[PDB]
């Protein structure tokens, strides 16, 4: 309109009486010129305080975004206007907004060396850490230009909220920690002996807390210097849902300490039933051993916790049923992942199976090497006393065969019968198999109960190959 633009060149040519008037003959206080500049932005850049006020009074948008995201009190900060600074400050300005490339009044200030505008800007709660596009916060704008005394004053501010933080958490003040980590603190600190807010929050009982920094990227697994995380000091103290959430945030369930424990030692220990029924639903391992040698089970055992022990006891006994399955069945993912909740892997079932024969004797070669790596019995009898190579002979399986003989397999051992793996291979034509055997020493005189060598056993089935390579040995 004809008389917005009069408004506009009135604020900014500073004739107070000219802005009056239009505004009582019907004017709009938030007109916007074509870069987005209200009479407010103007009266602001060109210092008009008492225009400041006028426009303030008739319900100018003390808020007003250009089409940049400038607002009067950017313009107000960058020219370095003290006075027209808490004016808008005092009428509900916006301290910490951000333009397009992310600049705040701020950083403005502090980077050209506006002292008092900083100070005020901070005692009007303005955010420290914010950082531009350039991931330049105040404080590096300041460093970089020339402003030692505004840098030295951001640090200061920076270090001060960290302890401010860390006492928070500590003491339970969720409204005061929302304010600092609102103000620029950072989530992340810590003390002298690693305790980060999280710690704090977590040792102390403060759900609200634990829930904000978390909300706020806290790192949920912080190590402090013996290796705690918040998940060991919920599970000591025994807050059910801190340790729920911090579960639910991605937790580590099986960290340890330097000492070797984990956070279903101490719950086991101090008799937090529902945190060990929470934690072993999530994947917690029930035979991890501390440096004492003590498990979760003893802790409870030791300390008289029978409700937890007989839960522990029947997870044990129920990772000793579904690793013997996922043998025979032959799931890798499965067999891999039980293991690792500390399932026993010398386990056994009636007849004296363990989990290597089964793997042995179904044929499933890739679950053969997860349960060699880590530690199985290679010379493992049955009630009949048979091992996983009398199985793999059975078969016929090549490449099983291999793998077991590297780890040492007994190739003299025999079952109750008197029947070691060369009568087998012998027997159920298995050619390849004879020859790998007589390559680790493979005796040929041993006869069965029956009395009957191998060689006595190959001609009486009629292999062709394999009776002319055992007379040869």
């Amino acid at each position: 309109s004809d008389l917005g633009k009069k408004l506009l060149e009135a604020a900014r040519a500073g004739q107070d009486d000219e802005v009056r008037i239009l505004l009582a003959n019907g004017a709009d206080v938030n007109t916007a010129d074509e870069t987005g500049f209200t009479p407010l932005h103007l009266a602001a850049w060109e210092g008009h305080l008492g225009i400041v006020e006028v426009l303030l009074k008739n319900g100018a948008d003390v808020n007003a975004n250009d089409e940049r995201g400038h607002t009067p009190l950017h313009l107000a900060a960058y020219t370095g206007h003290l006075e027209i600074v808490e004016v808008l400050l005092k009428n509900g300005a916006g301290v910490n907004a951000t333009d397009v490339i992310g600049t705040a009044p701020l950083h403005l200030a502090a980077m050209w060396g506006h002292l008092e505008i900083v100070e005020v800007l901070l005692k009007n709660g303005a955010a420290v850490g914010a950082q531009d596009k350039f991931g330049k916060t105040p404080k590096d704008l300041a460093r970089d230009n020339g402003n030692q005394w505004i840098y030295e004053l951001l640090e200061k501010a920076e270090k001060d909220l960290r302890r401010k933080l860390l006492e928070a958490a500590r003491a339970g003040h969720r409204e005061e920690v929302e304010k600092l980590i609102k103000l620029g603190a950072d989530v992340n600190t810590a003390d002298e002996t690693g305790f980060t807010p999280l710690h704090l929050a977590a040792w102390e009982g403060h759900l609200g807390i634990v829930e904000v920094l978390l909300k706020n990227g806290a790192d949920v697994n912080a190590n402090d210097e013996r290796g705690h995380t918040p998940l060991h000091l919920a599970a000591y103290t025994g807050h059910l849902e801190i340790v729920e959430v911090l579960l639910k945030n991605g937790a580590g369930v099986n960290a340890t300490d330097v000492i070797g424990t984990a956070p279903l030692h101490l719950a086991a220990m101090w008799g937090h039933l529902e945190i060990v029924e929470v934690l072993l639903k999530n994947g917690a391992a029930v035979g991890a051993q501390d440096k004492f040698g003590k498990t979760p089970k003893d802790l409870a055992r030791d300390n008289g916790n029978q409700w937890i022990y007989e839960l522990l006891e029947k997870a044990e006994k129920d990772l000793r049923r579904k690793l013997l399955e996922a043998a025979r069945a032959g799931h890798r993912e499965e067999v891999e992942k039980l293991i690792k909740l500390g399932a026993d892997v010398n386990t056994a079932d009636e007849t004296g199976f363990t989990p290597l024969h089964l793997a042995a004797w179904e044929g499933h070669l890739g679950i053969v090497e997860v349960l060699l790596k880590n530690g199985a019995d290679v010379n493992a009898n049955d009630e009949r006393g048979h091992t996983p190579l009398h199985l793999a002979a059975y078969t016929g399986h090549l490449e099983i065969v291999e793998v077991l003989l590297k780890n040492g397999a007994g190739v003299n051992a025999t079952d109750v019968i008197g029947t070691a793996p060369l009568h087998l291979a012998a027997m159920w034509g298995h050619l390849e198999i004879v020859e790998v055997l007589l390559k680790n020493g493979a005796d040929v005189n041993a006869q069965d109960k029956f009395g009957k060598t191998p060689f006595d056993l190959a001609i009486d089935n009629g292999n062709e190959d394999i009776a002319e390579v055992l007379q040869k040995a």
